[PDB]
């Protein structure tokens, strides 16, 4: 069973694609990824959010060139439960019609 969808739908699933790729994972494309999951952190303090924040933009302009990115943010209001949730509100540059999307990156043990 298939459905069609329209180019909105396919670059939220890009934005998610990207984001949850380790650079590396793509044996054909090593390149391909966001540099989050090459970073271990003994503290999250908010200039850490920040650097956060960082690594996602630069994942999507690099990745993903149908947006243009409005804001990121880091969020701790999940943390509780062992999540920073990522608050991403873009442009779809071929309709300027903007979305928000919430990735969750999920804290766990180094090792």
């Amino acid at each position: 069973a298939m459905v069609l969808s329209s180019a909105e739908e396919d670059i939220a699933e890009s934005i998610r694609i990207i984001l949850g790729t380790a650079r590396g994972e793509r044996v054909m494309r090593p390149d391909f990824g966001c540099g989050i999951h090459d970073r271990v952190f003994s503290v999250i303090n908010t200039t850490t959010l920040g650097l956060i924040e960082n690594e996602v933009k630069e994942a999507l302009i690099l990745w993903e060139p149908r947006i243009e990115l409005l804001s990121v943010t880091a969020s701790p209001r999940e943390a509780a439960e062992g999540r920073l949730l990522i608050d991403i509100e873009y442009r779809v540059r071929s309709t300027n019609t903007r979305f928000n999307l919430v990735y969750p990156f999920y804290l766990k043990e180094s090792a």
